[PDB]
RNA sequence: GUUAAGUUAGAAAGGGCGCACGGUGGAUGCCUUGGCACUAGGAGCCGAUGAAGGACGGGACGAACACCGAUAUGCUUCGGG
């Protein structure tokens, strides 16, 4: 997975694919708070990869200028 | 069993001296995860590309330490295991 985000398209579909993992962790967050979601490190792997493949497109950019 | 007058062990409310067994307390013994004085070598600055130092906040419960900064208990990317 450390290697798809420069594999795939250069900036585009990471956008929407922000957003969509994103949705995912609000969801996550919702059912923890009211007490139902079962695969707890869902919320942890979420995160990182929010962080890793949005580090992809900081350093993509600052690379190109 | 009476006179009569003489003589003395006897006691324990409690207490004193030794003996035994306990409590408390943290002395002494032993030890060290810290500290002191120094030797040899490196280094002797950091800051508007935002310092030293902090407040706030981040974890599958929540406080505190430590780490971290809304990419928040961390990440990408060269290595070592």
């Amino acid at each position: 997975m450390k290697a798809n985000e420069i594999r795939d398209l250069t900036t585009a579909e990471i956008e929407q694919k922000v957003k969509s993992l994103k949705e995912e962790l609000f969801n996550l967050r919702f059912q923890l708070a009211t007490g139902q979601l079962e695969n707890t490190a869902r919320i942890r792997e979420v995160r990182k990869a929010i962080a890793r493949m949005k580090t992809v497109i900081r350093e993509r950019e600052i690379a190109a200028n």
